């Protein structure tokens, strides 16, 4: 037989049985890649805390000509660093301002637009998709309106997405040219007067003021392609498969409409068990690390599997079930941990909140109009969705 290959599947609805033996037997393990290359797969909570707590596995490096990958780049290698790379640039407490649900409007914003696009979908009549035309049409519009930029310019940065997040064992032509298009976008944005609001707004006005007059504008351009990219595949896949997650569990469904103040709880815990990640996050050793009983050396390639740590039941007890009131809610992986814990997180809490809440509201019969069996699954990308999502009320 051959080494154990990642990812095990592409289905974003269930957890194989495996991981769990996986965690079990040998929760740091070695697997190939897409690329071909090995790796160490990681699979229990303790051991993914320490690899993510630890800055000597590098998120940086994993972009260093030949090292082992566990995909190609889609992006240039300095955007891997984004994050650094602002934080140097003193723009950290800008952009965090920039993107926090609290901004005046915003959560009035994100309620106007599902429930638009809920009534759209109800004049239509049944069967709707939730994906297409619910979550990312959601995430589209909040990601517009947190940078400042035009709605109608949502859907031409949005179409780039499909091809951004490939997990490919080979550069992808089509990423370069969307990726050049997309800077060059963001760039005009930049230049124009009537953009004045938002994350693009704030850094017009800080890309002329003597404080950041050595930071490049190629910088700028770069964090607004970047945050609106990942920012839209990440909350627009995540409520897309909690939605899936929510429809299959009738009695939740209705706890939640009757009481909707438990709908911060829910979306923790449908955080908690999302499997919306296709890969494990990946790292470089800078250094020969011991993980569990396996000595990493430097320069290998370490993929921390978050379901790992988030089904672990020596740190969520029966971790497969829905609980509203356990201990340690937010103690889960899904935002990552430590020096690169996501920054969008309460945004993509809020986007989550509201979509379900609206949703609830206006559809309380939601129900798969297909069997969960015919869903399809998109395969080779850095998530793990369902192409379309059908659903009747
Ligand atoms: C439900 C929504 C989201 C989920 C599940 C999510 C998940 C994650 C995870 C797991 C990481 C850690 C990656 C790693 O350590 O390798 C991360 C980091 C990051 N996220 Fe998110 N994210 C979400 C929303 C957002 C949003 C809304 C934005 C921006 C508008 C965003 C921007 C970023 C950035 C820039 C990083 C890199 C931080 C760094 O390198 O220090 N994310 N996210
Ligand atoms: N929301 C989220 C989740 C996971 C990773 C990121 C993120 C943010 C910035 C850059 C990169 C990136 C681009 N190429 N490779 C990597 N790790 C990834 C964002
Ligand atoms: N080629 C392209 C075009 C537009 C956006 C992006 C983009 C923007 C932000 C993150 C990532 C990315 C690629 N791999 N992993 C991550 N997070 C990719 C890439």
């Amino acid at each position: 037989t051959v080494l154990l290959e990642v990812p095990f599947s592409a289905r974003g609805d269930r957890i194989p049985d495996a991981v769990a033996e996986l965690r079990t037997r040998e929760p740091i393990r070695k697997v190939r890649t897409i690329t071909g290359a090995e790796a160490w797969l990681v699979s229990s909570y303790a051991l993914c805390t320490q690899v993510l707590e630890d800055r000597r596995f590098s998120m940086k490096e994993t972009a260093a000509a030949g090292a082992p990958r566990l995909n190609a780049l889609t992006v240039p290698p300095e955007v891997v660093n984004n994050m650094g790379n602002i934080a140097d640039a003193g723009l950290r407490k800008a952009v965090m301002k920039a993107i926090t649900p609290k901004a005046p409007g915003l959560e009035q914003f994100l309620r106007d637009t599902a429930n638009s696009l809920l009534d759209n979908l109800i004049t239509e009549g049944a069967p709707a998709d939730l994906r297409n035309d619910f979550a990312d049409p959601l995430a589209t519009a909040l990601h517009c309106k947190v940078l400042g930029i035009p709605q109608e310019d949502g859907p031409k940065l949005f179409r780039s997405l499909s091809i951004a997040f490939m997990s490919s064992a080979d550069p992808i032509p089509a990423a370069k040219i969307n990726w050049d298009r997309d800077i060059e976008y963001m760039a005009g944005i930049l230049e124009n007067p009537n953009i004045t609001t938002g994350l693009m707004g704030e850094l017009s006005r800080l890309r002329k003021d003597p404080a950041y007059s050595h930071v490049s504008d190629e910088l700028f351009a770069t964090i607004g392609v970047t945050f609106f990219g990942a920012g839209v595949i990440s909350t627009g896949s995540f409520l897309t498969t909690a939605l899936i997650s929510l429809i299959q569990r009738p009695q939740l469904r209705n706890l939640l409409h009757e009481k909707p103040e438990l709908i911060p709880a829910g979306v923790e815990e449908l955080l908690r068990i999302n499997l919306s990640f296709a890969d494990g996050l990946p790292r470089l050793a800078t250094a020969d690390i011991q993980v569990g009983d396996v000595l990493v050396r430097k320069g290998e390639l370490v993929l921390v599997l978050l379901e790992g740590a988030n089904f672990d039941p020596e740190h969520f007890p029966n971790p497969g079930s829905i609980e509203l009131d356990r201990p340690n809610p937010t103690s889960h992986l899904a935002f990552g941990r430590g020096q690169h814990f996501c920054p969008g997180s309460a945004l993509g809490r809020r986007h989550a909140q509201i979509g379900i809440e609206a949703l609830l509201k206006k559809m309380p019969g939601v129900d798969l109009a297909v069997p969960i069996d015919q869903l399809v699954w998109r395969t080779r990308f850095q998530r793990r969705i369902p192409e379309r999502l059908p659903v009747l009320w």
